[PDB]
């Protein structure tokens, strides 16, 4: 029953409306499985990005509780500092009482200024949460507000309406077949093993396995810079004059699927998904980024992947469920 509709912005970002405070002040937030903190802009913020986004006003809420603690969060794209406070967060028809969240003080740079969302609602594990702030979903579960300690995500394609986050439930209308269950390797991000990445029965990357995260907040398929450089040559991407990694739109019809094998099951990504149409030209859905951790350099299975596969995030059993979208 507890669905939260998400707006699809150019197949790059997905965000939904939440209410904070009594009475509710409305904000748009990216529902991000790559991070664990909830924050919104506030009146304490004087950064450029704070001036053109909705700002939380503590004085207007009858249920706001202040702390003396701060938070500092750095993302791949964007960063914030803020102060932690407690209030009621309305999300997915759930009144999430006594929720700790960040009230931004600084949001430096161009990225957050141009972004259509106000904040981020992190959906990963408490262990990666800045200042050890209780994530939203952990607080919902701890208060017995859902019955099933899971949430599932359907992300629409080609700017269509219909993207949803389902709290404490699955909807089998969104997928075909049955869910394939994959164990989380490390409890931080929603981290899994990718057995191999193949094209025409040949391993193009991750020949003996690699570590990947299932990240709703990342647009593209990202990996370490050297394996990605190989994937770019394999799909005929050339580096254009303006910074982009471009492919001829004509070529989509002749390229093979890139197959991600996960727990001995094949998950093909077609060239109509991994080659993106952005602003007249066609671009590679692969991005080179080095994200070093103690399990290796991480791959990100971003929105390119998730659009193809309905994704269930099971906290009861520490597993990810995958099935092809209907
Ligand atoms: C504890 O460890 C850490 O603290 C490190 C410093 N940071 C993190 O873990 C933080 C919380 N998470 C993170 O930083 C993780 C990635 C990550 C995963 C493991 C280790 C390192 C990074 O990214 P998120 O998904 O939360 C973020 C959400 C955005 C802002 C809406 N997305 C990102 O920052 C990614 N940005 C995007 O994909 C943006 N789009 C693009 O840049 C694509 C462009 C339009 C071609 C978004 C507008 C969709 C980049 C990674 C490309």
């Amino acid at each position: 029953v507890d669905e939260q509709p998400l707006e699809n912005y150019l197949d790059m970002e997905y965000f939904g409306t939440i209410g904070i405070g009594t009475p509710a002040q409305d904000f748009t937030v990216v529902f991000d499985t790559g991070s664990s903190n909830l924050w919104v802009p506030s009146v304490y913020c004087s950064s450029l990005a704070c001036t053109n986004h909705n700002r939380f006003n503590p004085e207007d809420s009858s249920t706001y509780q202040s702390t003396s603690e701060t938070v500092s969060i750095t993302y791949g794209t964007g960063s914030m500092t803020g102060i932690l406070g407690y209030d009621t967060v309305q999300v997915g028809g759930i009144s999430d009482t006594n929720q700790i969240f960040g009230l931004s003080e600084t949001e430096p740079g161009s990225f957050l200024y141009y972004a259509p969302f106000d904040g981020i609602l992190g959906l990963a594990y408490p262990s990666i949460s800045s200042s050890g702030a209780t994530p939203v979903f952990d607080n919902i579960w701890n208060q017995g507000l859902v019955s099933q300690d899971l949430f599932s995500v359907y992300l629409s394609a080609d700017d269509q309406s219909g993207s949803v986050v389902i709290f404490g439930g699955i909807d089998s209308s969104y997928y075909t077949g049955s869910l394939n269950w994959v164990p989380v390797t490390v409890e931080g991000y929603w981290q899994i093993t990718v057995d191999s990445i193949t094209m025409n029965g040949e391993a193009i990357a991750c020949a003996e396995g690699c570590q990947a995260i299932v990240d709703t907040g990342t647009s593209l398929l990202t990996g370490p810079t050297s394996p990605i450089a190989n994937i770019q040559s394999d799909i005929g991407a050339s580096e254009n004059s303006d910074g982009d990694m471009v492919v001829s739109c004509s070529a989509i019809s002749s390229l093979p699927d890139i197959v991600f094998t996960i727990n001995g099951v094949q998950y093909p990504v077609p060239p109509s998904a991994y080659i993106l149409q952005s602003e007249g030209s066609c671009i590679s859905g692969f991005q080179g980024m080095n994200l070093p951790t103690e399990s290796g350099e991480l791959w990100i299975l971003g929105d390119v992947f998730i659009r193809q596969y309905f994704t269930v995030f099971d906290r009861a059993n520490n597993q990810v469920g995958l099935a092809p979208v209907a």
